[PDB]
Parts: structure tokens; C-alpha cells; sequence
């Protein structure tokens, strides 16, 4: 692997979105990983529809939370996900309005990174593209993150409560990090991004629930 990778610079990452009040982070995370694979396989970068996932992934819980794996499985079994333009995000759950004419990406299932294995996660990010990850984002320090490599001693690697997107990794002043796209708008964090400690004993559970769609 290279010592640093940043998909944002490669045109694999769409702009930062805002989930509003809805606990749909799993849907934004899933969509970001799908968007990365769509770019890698077809050369097109387009916004895909997290609202399609919130409304239609029937065993996830809409604005109450969900697994990215179930979202990828839905897209696979449904043979498609809509573009954002065809199924816009409204920040509340609605009945499923999936429309095949708005289909913008497909998926052949997904792969999970071995639990807790940050080296495998690094490999996946390097070889595959942006990877969906779940972290503990419940702390005050996370809400108020501004700059630097995020590290809070109280982060709980079993309290996976927020899904985000690993779009790269690198090192800042000697501190290894993951480059994480969040979905809380540009006014949170560093224009919507956070650098999270890497190789620091799986800080915040970064590598506990990582997955990527196959395309
Ligand atoms: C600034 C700002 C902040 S924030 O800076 O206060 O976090 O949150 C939002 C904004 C917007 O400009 C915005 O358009 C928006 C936001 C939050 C949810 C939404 C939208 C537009 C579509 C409907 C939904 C519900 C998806
Ligand atoms: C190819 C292809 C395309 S498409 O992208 O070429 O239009 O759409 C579908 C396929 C399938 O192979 C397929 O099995 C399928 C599709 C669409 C909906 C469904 C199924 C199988 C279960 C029932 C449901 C309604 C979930
Ligand atoms: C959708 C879909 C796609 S695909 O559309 O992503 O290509 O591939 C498969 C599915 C299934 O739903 C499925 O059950 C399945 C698939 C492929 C192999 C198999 C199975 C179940 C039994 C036998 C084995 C294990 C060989
Ligand atoms: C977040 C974040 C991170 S990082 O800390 O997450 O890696 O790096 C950047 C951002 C930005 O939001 C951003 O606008 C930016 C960044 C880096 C270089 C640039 C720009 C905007 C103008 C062009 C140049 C090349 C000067």
C-alpha cells in the first residue's frame, strides 16, 4: 500500500451532505461507498439517494438507524438505487418510492473488513476505494471537532452509534489518521470532515463494522 491515499483528490467523493435530524447516517455512509464504486467502475461521479435507502431498506429502522450491509444487500436485491435527483432526501422517513427509471447504480453485494483489523481496513481503502465504517461519535469532543487528528481517551469501541465514510488515510505531523467524511453538513468539523486516529488501538471502533459494496 502507499503511505497515504485521499479519494477526495481523485474525484471519487461527492460533496458533504446534511442528514438534518434523521438518524440516517448509515444511508449516507452506504451511498458514499456506492458513489465511490460507481466512479471506479464507470467513470461517473453522481449523488445517489440516501432517502431511497431510508424508505426502502425494510429491516433497517429508517431515521432510527440501520446497518450499511443491509443497505448494500437491498441495493443488490432491488437491482438498483436511485440518484439523489430522482429520489431527493427530505430528512424524514416516507413510504418507499423507489422508481427504476431513476436508477443510477447497482451492486453485487458487499464485503466486510475483519473486525478490529485496521491493517485490513487500510488495505481495503487503498485497493477498493471509500469504505463505510461505524464509530463511536457520541462524545462532546466529536461534536465540537475542528482540526487535527481526533483522539478522545473515552471513545468506546463497542458503542458504534454513527456511520461515516473512510475516504482515505495519511499522516499529519507524524500522527497517522483516517480521513473521514461525515454527513452533518459543512458547518461541522473541518468542512464536514474529520481526521481520526489510525493505528491507535482501533480508536472509536473504526475497524469494527467496516464494509464496502461490490460492483
Ligand atoms: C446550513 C445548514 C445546516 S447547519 O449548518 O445548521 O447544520 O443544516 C442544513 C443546512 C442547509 O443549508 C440545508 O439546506 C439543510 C440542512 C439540514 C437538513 C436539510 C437541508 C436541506 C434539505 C432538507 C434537509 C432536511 C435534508
Ligand atoms: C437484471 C435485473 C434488473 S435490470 O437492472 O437489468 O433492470 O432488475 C432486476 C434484475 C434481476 O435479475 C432480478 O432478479 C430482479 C430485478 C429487479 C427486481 C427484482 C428482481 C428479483 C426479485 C424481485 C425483485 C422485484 C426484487
Ligand atoms: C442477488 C444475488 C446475486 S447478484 O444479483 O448480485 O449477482 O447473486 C446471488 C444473489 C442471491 O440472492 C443468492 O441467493 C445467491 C447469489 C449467488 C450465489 C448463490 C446465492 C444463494 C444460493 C447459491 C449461491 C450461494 C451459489
Ligand atoms: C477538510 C479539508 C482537508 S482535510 O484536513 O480533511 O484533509 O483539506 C482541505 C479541506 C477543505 O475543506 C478544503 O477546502 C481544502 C483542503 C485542502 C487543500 C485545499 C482546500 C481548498 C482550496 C484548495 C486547496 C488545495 C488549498
Amino acid at each position: 500500500a502507499p503511505d497515504s491515499v485521499d479519494y477526495r483528490k481523485k474525484g471519487y467523493v461527492t460533496p458533504v451532505k446534511n442528514q438534518g435530524q434523521c438518524g440516517s447516517c448509515w444511508a449516507f455512509s452506504s451511498v458514499g461507498a456506492l458513489e465511490g464504486q460507481l466512479k471506479k467502475k464507470t467513470g461517473k461521479l453522481l449523488n445517489l439517494a440516501p432517502q431511497n435507502l431510508v424508505d426502502c431498506v425494510s429491516e433497517n429502522d429508517g431515521c432510527g438507524g440501520g446497518y450499511m450491509t443491509n443497505a448494500f444487500q437491498y441495493v443488490q436485491k432491488n437491482r438498483g438505487i436511485d440518484s439523489e435527483d430522482a429520489y431527493p432526501y427530505v430528512g424524514q422517513e416516507e413510504s418507499c418510492m423507489y422508481n427504476p427509471t431513476g436508477k443510477a447504480a447497482k451492486c453485487r453485494g458487499y464485503r466486510e473488513i475483519p473486525e478490529g483489523n485496521e491493517k485490513a481496513l487500510k488495505r481495503a481503502v487503498a485497493r477498493v476505494g471509500p469504505v463505510s465504517v461505524a464509530i463511536d461519535a457520541s462524545l462532546t469532543s466529536f461534536q465540537f471537532y475542528s482540526k487535527g487528528v481526533y483522539y478522545d481517551e473515552s471513545c468506546n469501541s463497542d458503542n458504534l452509534n454513527h456511520a461515516v465514510l473512510a475516504v482515505g488515510y495519511g499522516i499529519q505531523k507524524g500522527n497517522k489518521h483516517w480521513i473521514i467524511k461525515n454527513s452533518w453538513g459543512e458547518n461541522w468539523g473541518n468542512k464536514g470532515y474529520i481526521l481520526m486516529a489510525r493505528n491507535k488501538n482501533n480508536a472509536c471502533g473504526i475497524a469494527n463494522l467496516a464494509s464496502f459494496p461490490k460492483m
